[PDB]
């Protein structure tokens, strides 16, 4: 029979199915933190819920050792002092294994129904999650709310819809009847059982814990697997809150709450994670993080299906424009948003050394560079007007990388530290913009984490496009952006995007930035290049997380 | 625009889509070699086409070194002396790369249409292909025709249908319009381009070259990839004919025929294959063969998506039956078919040491074992009555393993050499049936390729089922078969199949054998246990062979 939570959320599920196929605009979760949607005291109650976690041990009723763990620090300088019960990998693998049977037996309608109920409760907790994302990742509140709450919930629901889209096409049974020409037909009844892989592992991200973490977590749950969530040690709380709500729904639905457990760690957890990632019980791994750690998992966890999001080189090709100032302002927003700490933020900006055509005539390379650098300075230089745009720097390693990057080319706009007006100890810095030549490719085919960008002089737009496609294919990329008023250049940009396996944005001169993507329309990554071996989300992202075990028996024709 | 070959075969495509979802019986390719369907001279014309390949170099217009290659031998003792143009991996990778662009740009309707047209022509060549399978794999003619022709074509069409099932869900474009609170809406046009992975590699099998080879080949083609087909050096001709016909269709459709090339080799090609499998241009690999080689590819060809069919331990659990003679005969056919050289053939037969309940009373262990051994002897001992059932032994290594197996336990039925009445030099051997105890685990968890089986005494059906599920999960398995009249035992067998990740057959006492599987209903392998990392066929089998590259641009709102 159909699980009650499936029937409760069936309309939302059906709408999501239509959304992934039509790929227009759709979102069931209000992205604006409006009192109309979330209540007049939504913000206040959320903030108090966040504050209640500080200076205390986060309660989880999963098997735990009696020791605690946790060293999260707020980029805004707020004391956190949050602790979590320390569980061993052994203990969590055992608890997941004990939880697998009744979860599996409840079948797809339960996996989908429970997943959608959890998403409904996570949306209700959006403010509490927003504050927890802000004070672990450093995202400004508005972005922490959207990226940590509704937008992450959108991507989670997208994954559930893709899961259901595959599951719903597999019949529970079939009558197989083959005529035997005047002899009686062969007739058998086939029965098909959906069997999840087993236990999945979610290895969390330090900048977008829920947005990057949710697709794998809910792809696992929607296909009947159990999940161990191992967040980035600098951003545990958003996923601890998530796990708590998931366990509530599973417990109320009559399942073992250890279908989902939380493995909190402190930094230097590498040996622990390597050993856990190779355990025979771990059949799925979803990882967001460094290229070296991601590729390590792909090459060594042979017992698991490994899905990875890694670093890439995001690129802008500037050929020509209808309004240099509008293009420059859009690029500047894209560089300043969360201080370039988005996996989709642009890094390399290719401009012909001889300049570009504009509506107001020709612009030299130097004029294009000054237009970008000046627009960044206008957006970021004033603390009162810019802190909500640039947010806070995630870790103390960026300051050293900023100074390293200063030496790499010619400085167009220096990075400076700002004093946040509301957080005296916040770690805040404006973007660094450098000038390079195409001859310096050794410097710009690297990913530079933080607010660092290179305006790079090329021989021609043809070279910009050849290089951009080559670098995306070889070194990975999540986004590619082109500015041109010429149809043939736009066509060549599509060829480069196909070559590079990277999503293309064209003439972004308004309110859409290359950093942004919408669930149910935009594939996040392609899975074709070294920045990620999977796309968020498509059929391939979910279709392997379950198997089908059949049986056959003769029946009457 | 819709390719003409897509429109031509659209009705077959739509019916195949409906078939994979409902999973009843359906096949567009007639499995009987009937004159009604294939012409009154279908067999004769097919045999003449087969003979034309003997004693000459197989013609392909792909890049070649001028040298030839090929050392195929017929298990029936017929002189083949077939050679193929020798090409290097380097040359074929370059030729595929040059063919990729215009093939990719023609888009899904061309990939599907060309694939369906190739399948139509392969069906018309079924007799020629049947003879080529017979004289490389040793399959008797009827199985060579069905398994090499129509049934393989069924599985190819199944793979194309699953591919199209994913491709058709992706819009070519979308109008994305997002309302803005009292401001102009954000309006963008999205465009989605389906991009193949690149060049796929098909690593062929010596027993079922087309049946095992076609799903990967046509999944590759139907998703726009180029393909290098590397057959097993003992069974090239069936895939050489296939590649020839594929290239014909591609050429006639205005494509570079090097979308599909043939890399024929001589034996001991393992190092060449390793080097090829690791090339950065090889993005997909479909492999059928040993567990060790398949495992090597999964672990070391990290740049490719690897789909493998490997070895496993196929098992029968005998608990009880309503007709021992009928059950024994069915098991006997399953052991005798193609001399146990099917990847789905049973090897281990578990029987309680204290016997079983039947409808005609109690039967001892020795009575069950003798029932099986005697039914096998009746079906296989006489050349004239058995040759069309047991076929020929593929290579002399199977003969060696039969003799190794003789020493392992108590022989219930010895394997004999038969003189084929029509092929004086054919290699024909009857099944070897041995008795073991459950304590002999070290022996019966190994794979014994060939007509070798063990009737194994267990403490109870409880132990039989626990052992079968454990062995399937640890060592891999393609089939599990259970005989019981008890509902609780059937329930336990379902649990064992789920644990072992293996398809279950229940009370096969008639004309369906555990060896058999039908496209569009039976998943061949699950992908859950060590016998295979993929199922033939499902969504996971095709959904990763293409990617989607999108673009977005602002447009006017509606
Ligand atoms: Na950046
Ligand atoms: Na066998």
């Amino acid at each position: 029979m159909t699980h009650a939570l499936f029937t409760k959320h069936e309309d939302t599920l059906k709408r999501a199915l239509a959304a992934i196929e039509s790929r227009g605009y759709w979102s069931p979760f209000a992205e604006m933190p409006s009192p109309k949607v979330y209540g007049e005291s939504g913000n206040a109650d959320g903030e108090a819920a966040f504050k209640s976690h500080l200076g205390k041990t986060f309660e989880l009723d999963q098997p735990a050792s009696g020791e605690t763990v946790g060293a999260e620090r707020s980029p805004y300088g707020v004391a956190l002092d949050i602790r979590y019960p320390k569980s061993t990998p052994d203990a969590l693998i055992a608890a997941a294994a004990a939880a697998q049977r009744t979860w599996r037996e409840a079948g797809p309608s339960a996996w989908i129904g429970v997943s959608l109920e959890i998403l409904a409760r996570l949306n209700r907790a959006s403010f509490e999650i927003a504050y927890s994302v802000m004070h672990t990742t450093g995202q400004a509140f508005m972005m922490a709310f959207q990226a940590g709450g509704p937008h992450a919930q959108d991507r989670a629901l997208e994954a559930v819809a893709y899961a259901w889209d595959q599951l719903r096409r597999i019949p529970a049974d079939a009558h197989w009847e083959k005529p035997q020409g005047k002899n009686p037909p062969l007739a058998m009844q086939k029965r098909y059982t959906i069997v999840p892989r087993g236990t999945g592992l979610v290895l969390g991200c330090c900048t977008f814990p829920t947005w990057n973490g949710y697709p794998g977590l809910f792809a696992d749950l929607a296909t009947g697997n159990t999940v161990i969530v191992k967040p980035h040690p600098g951003a545990i709380l958003p996923l601890a809150i998530t796990v708590r709500i998931a366990r509530d729904v599973l417990r109320e639905a009559g399942f073992d709450p250890n279908v989902v457990t939380l493995l909190a760690t402190e930094p230097n957890d590498g040996a622990l994670v390597q050993d856990l990632a190779l355990r025979p019980e771990i059949k799925l791994i979803d990882f967001t993080g460094s290229t070296q750690n991601g590729t390590w998992l792909e090459r060594h966890a042979h017992q698991a299906q490994v899905y990875t999001e890694k670093a890439g080189v995001n690129q802008i090709v500037i050929d020509s424009t209808d309004d240099l100032k509008a293009a420059a302002k859009n690029i500047a927003f894209s560089l300043a948003l969360y201080s370039g700490q988005m996996c989709t933020a642009p890094q390399n900006i290719y401009v012909p050394r001889d300049g570009i055509r504009t509506a107001d005539g020709h612009a030299s390379f130097d004029e294009v560079a000054q237009a970008i650098a000046g627009a960044v300075q206008k957006l970021t230089g004033d603390p009162a007007r810019s802190v909500e745009l640039i947010g806070a720097i995630q870790n103390d390693g960026v300051t050293a990388r900023i100074d390293a990057a200063r030496a790499v080319g010619r400085v167009l706009l220096d990075s400076q530290t700002l004093q946040h007006p509301a957080f005296p100890d916040a770690r805040v810095r404006t973007p660094l913009v450098l000038q390079l030549d195409v001859a310096d490719r050794e410097k710009f085919t690297q990913e530079w984490f933080g607010p660092i960008s290179f305006v790079i002089a090329t021989d021609s737009t043809a070279q910009s496009l050849d290089l951009a496609g080559e670098i995306a294919a070889e070194h990975g990329a999540l986004t590619l952006s082109v500015y041109s008023t010429a149809d043939d250049v736009i066509d060549a940009a599509h060829e480069a995007a196909v070559r590079g396996g990277v999503a293309l944005s064209i003439n972004l001169t308004g309110g859409v930035f290359v950093n942004q993507s919408a669930a149910f329309s935009d594939f996040h990554g392609t899975g074709a290049n070294p920045a990620a071996n999977a796309a968020l989300a498509d059929a391939a992202f979910v279709a392997n997380r379950f198997r089908v075990v059949q049986s056959r028996v003769h029946v009457a024709p």
